[PDB]
Formats: structure tokens, sequence, C-alpha cells
């Protein structure tokens, strides 16, 4: 069934959990040579 079509219950708790590995990313991308 639907949950209010909003739900902060995963979204928050995942969104968090992906802007961790994002900035991991970049630091890793970015900072190297090519």
């Amino acid at each position: 069934c639907a949950v209010e079509l909003r739900s902060p219950g995963i979204s928050r708790f995942r969104r968090k959990i992906a802007k961790r590995s994002i900035k991991t990313l970049e630091h890793k991308r970015e900072n190297a040579k090519e």
C-alpha cells in the first residue's frame, strides 16, 4: 500500500548513506591525474 507518498523512513535514512558514498567517489575521481 502507499505510505503517504512521502514517508521519510527509509528515504530519510538512505539519502544520508548516498551522500557519504558520493563525496568519497569525487575525492578519488577529481583528485586523480586522469
